[PDB]
C-alpha cells in the first residue's frame, strides 16, 4: 500500500537502489573520553549510546561532559574519503541520539555540539559539505521518539531518574524539540538522500496520536526533502500500513533468511560489538566477514549499511580505517558484482556462497565465500548456454573451466564449473562472472549434485504452512542409495553470547514412503559465512533410502521453521539455513 502515500520521489528511490552500500556513523557526547561505555571509572557492559540510561546519569551531570568534549582532530574530508575508499555510495550520520544531544548547530536548542562544547564547529555541516564536493549521497538519523534530555519526552525507555514520566506532556517535547530539530535537519544541510529513524515502537502515546504525529512528520519530510528515503522504524510494525515510509530495516547484524522480500530494505551491521565508540571494544570484525555479509544481503535483494564511529578526539579508530581500507581494496576489483545488482534469480542457494544478477549485460556473479567441495560448482536451474566465465580479479592464479550437459530425458541442464585455482577464502571471497546467452531462463528444480548432495533451503522450498507446521521440498535424485539427512540451523541470542536454543526439540520427516520422529542434538558447529558471530549447528535427523533415480518429496513437520522472516531472540521458530541429504561418511 506504498502507492496510498506520497512516498519518496522516483529519482530518490532509484538513487538509493543504485547506491546499494552505505556508511552509518554513530557519534556523540556518549563517546567522551570519560564515557564511551565507562562511567566514573567503571566499565558497563552496554552500547555507548545507552550508557546514560543504563547508569542513570543525571542530565545536570551528563551535560557537564559537553564542557570538555573537543574532538579537535575531526576531519570531514578524511571521513568521506574513507567512505569512498570502502566503495560506499551514501552516508547516514546521527544528528541526535536518545541522549538528546545535537551533533549539529541547533538554533532552537542549546544542548548542541557547536554551542555547548569547545569544539565550536558543526560536524554535520562539515560532512554535508565534504559529501557535496565528493559526490557521496548524505543522510541523517534523528531519535524522534526517545529523548532522555527533555522532561516531556516520555517513552518505553523514559528518563525516570531526572523526571516523573506521569507529569510528561509528550506533545510539548514534540512541538518544542522534535519538530523544530527535524526542520533544522531538513533546511540546513542541502539535499538529503535519507532520513533515518528507530525505536518508533517505543512511543507510549495512544495509537491514533502516534499515527497523527508520524503522518505529519512524514508529510513535512516529503515537502522539504522530496528525494529522501525514510525507513519504517519511524513507527511500529502494526502501524506501518497506516503511515508513509519507503524502505524497511533488517535485524541489527543478524542475517535475514534467504528469501526475496516483497519490499525494499537495508540490512545494517556494526563493525565491532558496539555502535558509537566503546573504549574497551577490541572485537573488530574482519573485512572478509563484512564483505560476505554485504554480498549475502545484496543476493537477498537488500541495501547494506555498515556502521563506524569516531573517538572523543574525532579520530576514526585505526582498526576501522584498516577494515574499510581492506573492504575498499576488494570493492575496487569486485564492486560491479555487488553495487546496482539484483537478488539471485536461481531460486536456490548454495553451501559455497551466493549469487547476484546484472540482467542488462547477461551476467550472473557467483560470490564464492568458502572453497566449493572438490572445487566444483553445480547449477541445475540455469537453462541458458554459458558464453564465458571469468574471475573478476585477474591477479588470482588459475582458471575456471565449465561443462554444460542438457539431459534429453528430463530437459534439465547440468552446468558444472571446475575451479582450477589456489585462493585463500579466509582472507577474502572471490567472484566468478558467468555471462549467459539470451534472456535469463530458469527452471525451479532442486537436484542432487555432482557429489551426491541435495541442498533444501528457504529459497528452493515448494510449500510451507506455518499454521500446520509443514515444510515440503520436491527434488530429483540421479544416484540412488541411503543418504544422511542433516538440519543446519542458526545460533540466536545476543551477539556477545550467541547460543543454540533448540536441544531436545522433536519433529518428523516424511519422504519416499519413510516417516519418523527425530530429536534435535548439537552434532556439529561450523561458521556461517554470512553471519557474525552466529554459527551453523548441524543436527543429523536420520537416513533416507532412495532405491532408484527419480523425483521425491520430503516434508518436515511438527516443528516451526523460519522461512520468510526470522527472530534474533524468540525461540519458537528454528532459523533454517538448509537441510542437506548426502553421503553418510562425507
Amino acid at each position: 500500500n506504498r502507492n496510498a502515500f506520497t512516498g519518496v520521489s522516483k529519482q530518490g528511490l532509484n538513487r538509493w537502489k543504485k547506491n546499494t552500500f552505505g556508511m552509518f556513523i554513530h557519534w556523540g557526547l556518549y563517546c567522551h573520553r570519560d564515557l564511551a561505555g565507562y562511567y566514573q571509572g567503571q566499565y558497563y557492559d552496554i552500547i555507548s549510546e545507552w550508557l546514560p540510561h543504563f547508569a542513570r546519569i543525571p542530565m545536570r551531570d551528563y551535560k557537564e561532559y559537553a564542557s570538555d568534549f573537543n574532538p579537535s582532530e575531526f576531519d570531514a574530508d578524511q571521513v568521506t574519503a574513507l567512505a569512498k575508499t570502502a566503495g560506499m555510495n551514501y552516508m547516514v550520520v546521527t544528528a541526535k541520539h536518545h541522549d538528546g544531544f545535537a551533533m549539529y548547530h541547533s538554533p532552537s536548542h542549546p544542548f548542541n555540539i557547536t554551542d555547548a562544547t569547545p569544539f565550536k564547529r558543526d560536524p554535520v555541516a562539515e560532512l554535508s559539505q565534504s559529501c557535496r564536493h565528493k559526490d557521496l549521497d548524505f543522510g541523517l538519523y534523528y531519535s524522534h521518539v526517545i529523548d532522555w534530555e527533555n522532561e516531556n519526552a516520555v517513552s518505553k525507555a523514559p528518563n525516570d531518574w531526572d523526571f516523573n514520566p506521569d507529569q510528561a506532556n509528550y506533545q510539548e517535547y514534540w512541538n518544542n524539540k522534535c519538530l523544530p530539530q527535524v526542520n533544522e535537519l531538513l533546511e540546513q544541510y542541502g539535499d538529503l538522500c535519507s532520513l533515518w529513524f528507530d525505536m518508533g515502537g517505543f512511543d507510549v502515546q495512544e495509537e491514533a496520536d502516534h499515527v497523527r504525529r508520524i503522518g505529519e512528520l512524514m508529510a513535512l519530510i516529503r515537502k522539504k526533502q522530496p528525494d529522501a528515503v525514510v525507513n519504517s522504524r519511524v513507527t511500529a510494525p502494526e502501524c506501518e500500513y497506516q503511515l508513509d515510509w519507503d524502505i524497511k530495516t533488517g535485524h541489527d547484524n543478524y542475517m535475514e533468511p534467504l528469501y526475496i522480500k516483497p519490499y525494499y530494505w537495508e540490512g545494517i551491521a556494526t563493525s565491532n560489538d558496539n555502535w558509537g565508540y566503546s573504549r574497551n571494544d577490541n572485537n573488530t570484525k574482519s573485512s572478509k566477514d563484512l564483505i560476505n555479509q554485504l554480498c549475502s544481503v545484496v543476493s537477498r535483494g537488500g541495501n547494506f549499511l555498515l556502521n563506524i564511529t569516531l573517538d572523543h578526539n574525532g579520530r576514526i579508530p585505526q582498526s576501522l580505517v584498516r577494515l574499510l581500507s581492506e573492504i575498499g581494496q576488494w570493492m575496487q576489483v569486485n564492486q560491479e558484482a555487488v553495487i546496482d545488482t539484483e537478488a539471485t534469480p536461481l531460486q536456490t542457494g548454495f553451501n559455497w556462497g551466493v549469487v547476484t544478477h546484472r540482467p542488462a549485460t547477461n551476467k550472473l556473479y557467483l560470490h564464492v565465500q568458502r572453497q566449493p567441495e572438490q572445487n566444483v560448482i553445480c547449477l541445475h536451474s540455469l537453462n541458458n548456454r554459458i558464453k564465458q566465465v571469468r574471475l573478476l580479479d585477474n591477479q588470482i592464479k588459475g582458471h575456471v573451466s565449465y561443462l554444460q550437459k542438457t539431459h534429453t530425458d528430463t530437459g534439465i541442464t547440468a552446468s558444472t564449473l571446475n575451479l582450477q585455482l589456489g585462493h585463500n577464502y579466509d582472507r577474502m571471497p572471490l567472484v566468478i562472472e558467468l555471462e549467459y546467452d539470451g534472456e535469463l531462463d530458469i527452471n525451479p528444480i532442486v537436484h542432487q549434485d555432482r557429489l551426491a548432495k541435495v541442498r533444501l533451503d528457504t529459497l528452493n522450498i515448494a510449500h510451507f504452512d506455518p499454521e500446520k507446521l509443514t515444510y515440503r521440498w520436491t527434488f530429483q535424485i540421479q544416484s540412488p542409495g541411503r543418504f544422511a539427512l542433516d538440519l543446519v540451523s542458526l545460533e540466536t541470542m545476543h551477539h556477545k553470547d550467541p547460543q543454540w536454543v533448540h536441544n531436545g526439540k522433536t519433529g518428523r520427516i516424511s519422504c519416499g514412503g519413510q516417516s519418523w520422529e527425530f530429536e534435535l542434538n548439537l552434532d556439529k558447529t561450523d561458521t556461517n559465512d554470512a553471519q557474525v558471530p552466529w554459527k551453523n549447528i548441524h543436527s543429523r535427523l536420520g537416513e533416507l533410502h532412495f532405491p532408484q533415480a527419480g523425483e521425491y518429496t520430503l516434508e518436515f513437520s511438527e516443528l516451526p521453521l523460519a522461512i520468510d522472516q526470522s527472530e534474533k531472540y524468540g525461540q519458537d521458530y528454528i532459523n533454517l539455513e538448509y537441510l542437506q541429504l548426502g553421503p553418510r561418511l562425507a
